[PDB]
């Protein structure tokens, strides 16, 4: 059965107005800003943006890739697909 989300989990993350987007659950570094309660820090591949999202917007990558893992014209998306497939745990700083 599934566990709660944890840092390093890979997902497609959904934001109003954007296609389901390759992303990961990030860690929070020592001394770094924490997310609000019930929210996770989501690192979006390709754009390298962070937003705070709850589970309703997080789709596990293995289950969802056949549906959501296809090229999109949006800035940074295809770069994102390469990152999530080829080096999802690297430093993108
Ligand atoms: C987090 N993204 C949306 C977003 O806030 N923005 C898009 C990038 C420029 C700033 C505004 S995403 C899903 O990576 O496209």
């Amino acid at each position: 059965m599934p566990h709660a989300f944890k840092p390093g989990d890979l997902v497609f993350a959904k934001m109003k107005g954007y296609p389901h987007w390759p992303a990961r659950i990030d860690d929070i570094a020592d001394g770094a800003v924490k997310p609000p309660p019930n929210k996770y820090p989501i690192f979006f591949f390709g754009t390298h943006e962070t937003a705070f999202l709850g589970p309703k917007d997080l789709f596990p990558y293995d289950k969802s890739k056949d549906k959501y893992g296809k090229p999109n014209k949006r800035k940074g998306f295809n770069e994102g697909l390469w990152e999530i497939q080829n080096n999802p745990h690297a430093s993108y700083s």
